[PDB]
């Protein structure tokens, strides 16, 4: 998650600072592939997905929000990234490939976001 630590940012400043962290997620192949589009429960034959997951998130949604300047503060981007991870950890079993891939992306994200957040203050 995001955590407070003891500033209005322009959308282009956010995009510049944060986009590399998203790019690092997309670069993980094959780990990012299940996360690049919204989960489609009809194609996947999982009618209970939206019972468990009330607030879906994925990389395409995050990218669109960054691209269109929807995040006002870096913590909002960080929250959406963790939402995506937490949803995947919640729904899928720990034995599954997609859960393991989720964990791998979260490790990459933690490593990349930390120095960025320090900079942005
Ligand atoms: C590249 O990594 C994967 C590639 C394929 C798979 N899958 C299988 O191994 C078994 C067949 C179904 C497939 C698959 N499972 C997915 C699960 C999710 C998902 C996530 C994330 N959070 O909750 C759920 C449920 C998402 C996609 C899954 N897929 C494939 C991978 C890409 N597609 S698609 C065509 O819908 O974009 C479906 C799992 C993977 F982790």
């Amino acid at each position: 998650g995001h955590h407070h630590h003891h500033k209005i940012f322009k959308p282009e400043e956010l995009r510049q600072a944060l986009m590399p962290t998203l790019e690092a997620l997309y670069r993980q192949d094959p780990e990012s592939l299940p996360f690049r589009q919204p989960v489609d429960p009809q194609l996947l034959g999982i009618p209970d997905y939206f019972d468990i997951v009330k607030n879906p998130m994925d990389l395409s949604t995050i990218k669109r929000k960054l691209d269109t300047g929807q995040y006002q503060e870096p913590w909002q981007y960080v929250d959406d990234v963790w939402l995506m991870f937490n949803n995947a950890w919640l729904y899928n079993r720990k034995t599954s490939r997609v859960y393991k891939f989720c964990s791998k992306l979260a490790e990459v994200f933690e490593q990349e976001i930390d120095p960025v957040m320090q900079s942005l203050g």
